[PDB]
């Protein structure tokens, strides 16, 4: 077995030279040269936390599409009574937004192509009726030639309008949607776009647009910048609580986005706007976005797939299904 960093990753005899990336959610990510591909990949160990391992294993082996990381290998024992650790492998990427964020900035040339094949990738996913709900930059891989793969199936969902609400004060914090600190529990499409209009805000000026520190910190700064909510999307929140809180604060002005961004395109801060729509129901869908006149050199539907079908137990159920699932690659 070979070792890095004081660990087993005992990825046979395929995959060699295994090199630190460093630690995403689950544990350590090498990279490693490929035998039978001769191409380097990037190869995750996994060792509840068995719940979203299972579910994006699920979800990564029935999607195929270009913006979403894949699955090419899953190593593991060759028995249920041997099976302790899961090796994930992967695509060898550059680099995330994350990073490219802090150190880079971008062109408009750039925003518009990362934009557009995040909604490409999203307008799929969505399409199978499921939520990504924890979209944010370091989800968010990119290649050498800017190429865009969406990752971390950990926290995804089907779609449940009818079961969304919930009451007040009921994923990573910046990029979450304003109704989930209020009346919902994230169940419908509108929360990832509200992530994407985040994401899109965070490229125009490389920093983070609601940084909250915690719950309602989150709040004020979303309103702190879209203005005190309407009586109409007030009309909206049924639950009491949520809404006297509402009613309790300070008015608040809009502060205008060609203020905030002042050498933005003037076309990405009218679909920013539609993205950060307080009100969920008044919020663009994926579809819309794709239009928008500032995608149109990219646009075209016939080059934007959509899925071909959309999508409580003891821990023991759970070691099985995942072996049973990845019976496939032995
Ligand atoms: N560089 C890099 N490439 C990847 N492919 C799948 N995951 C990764 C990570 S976390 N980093």
């Amino acid at each position: 077995p070979e070792m890095v960093r004081g660990q087993v990753f005992d990825v046979g005899p395929r995959y060699t030279n295994l090199s630190y990336i460093g630690e995403g959610a689950y544990g350590m990510v090498c990279s490693a040269y490929d035998n039978l591909n001769k191409v380097r990949v990037a190869i995750k160990k996994i060792s509840t936390y068995c719940q979203r391992t299972l579910r994006e294993i699920k979800i990564l082996l029935r999607f195929r599409h270009e913006n979403i990381i894949g699955i090419n290998d899953i190593i593991r024992a060759p028995t249920i009574e041997q099976m302790k650790d899961v090796y994930i492998v992967q695509d060898l990427m550059e680099t995330d937004l994350y990073k490219l964020l802090k150190t880079q900035h971008l062109s408009n040339d750039h925003i518009c192509y990362f934009l557009y094949q995040i909604l490409r990738g999203l307008k799929y996913i969505h399409s199978a009726n499921v939520l990504h709900r924890d979209l944010k930059p370091s989800n968010l891989l990119l290649n050498t030639t800017c190429d865009l793969k969406i990752c971390d199936f950990g926290l995804a969902r089907v779609a449940d309008p009818d079961h969304d609400h919930t009451g007040f004060l009921t994923a990573t914090r910046w990029y979450r949607a304003p109704e989930i600190m209020l009346n919902s529990k994230g169940y419908t499409k509108s929360i990832d776009i509200w992530s994407v209009g985040c994401i899109l805000a965070e490229m125009l000026s490389n920093r983070p647009i609601f940084p909250g520190k915690h719950y309602l910190d989150q709040l004020n700064h979303i309103l702190g910048i879209l203005g005190s909510p309407s009586q109409e999307d007030l009309n909206c929140i049924i639950n009491l609580k949520a809404r006297n809180y509402l009613l309790s604060l300070p008015h608040k002005n809009k502060v205008p986005w060609n203020r905030l961004f002042p050498n933005a395109d003037s076309k990405a801060l009218d679909l920013l706007d539609k993205m950060l729509t307080f009100n969920p129901h008044k919020r663009i869908e994926v579809e819309q976005a794709l239009a928008h006149p500032y995608l149109e050199q990219y646009y075209d539907p016939s080059d934007e797939p959509i899925a071909e079908a959309p999508f409580d137990l003891p821990k023991e159920k759970l070691k099985e299904l995942i072996f049973e699932e990845t019976a496939r690659f032995q």
